[PDB]
């Protein structure tokens, strides 16, 4: 109803060559988004400790929080989204993208 | 607060009430594991991601990496994965601690 979240999950393996300070000012970027996307209202992120997954190799996780029934395509536009963008889509070897809204 | 994190793509023969038992199954573990914090779970609506790819995720949350351990060997846990187990054709886990 109103005033459910809608959640994207970013799941990133990082590209070997890419250095700490180029992720840590991508997750930077990704965390002020919030100010400049309106139906934007949470982004954090999280780095896994624990690493069970084989040969999938992912290792960061970014929890992205919208209102729901508002356009998000201001951020799908803009260039520091991590699939669509200029400025990150270069960064991931890997990449997934989920859109859920959180229920239980 | 630290977050154990699943995303499942369920076995093709999984039919939508299975699903459905699967997360209430889940989620009733939190009556059951006093490790467990909250849970929440949500459906991809990404048609990208329908075909073959995951489809659903599951949000946990712990008080720290150590509780997150206190439910993976919880019986009642043991219990959940050893009966439904063969619901998922694979997953992937991670735990972290949220920043901003």
């Amino acid at each position: 109803g109103p005033g459910m979240a809608v959640k994207h999950l970013i799941v990133l393996k990082f590209k070997d060559e890419i250095t700490e300070a180029q992720k840590e000012e991508f997750f930077k970027t990704y965390v002020n988004l919030v100010n400049i996307i309106p139906a934007m209202k949470d982004v954090y992120w999280g780095k896994d400790v624990t690493q069970k997954n084989k040969e999938e190799g992912y290792t960061h996780i970014v929890e992205v929080t919208f209102e729901s029934v508002e356009t998000i395509q201001d951020y799908i536009i803009h260039p520091a989204h991590v699939g669509f963008g200029d400025v990150y889509r270069s960064f991931w070897e890997k990449l997934l993208i989920f859109d859920y809204t959180p229920r239980k």
